[PDB]
């Protein structure tokens, strides 16, 4: 999902910094 996205994973570092995911 988002966290694979570089773009969306640099912008979303809260939802994607526990396991960075689909």
């Amino acid at each position: 999902g988002c966290c694979s996205d570089p773009r969306c994973n640099y912008d979303h570092p809260e939802i994607c910094g526990g396991a960075a995911g689909g």
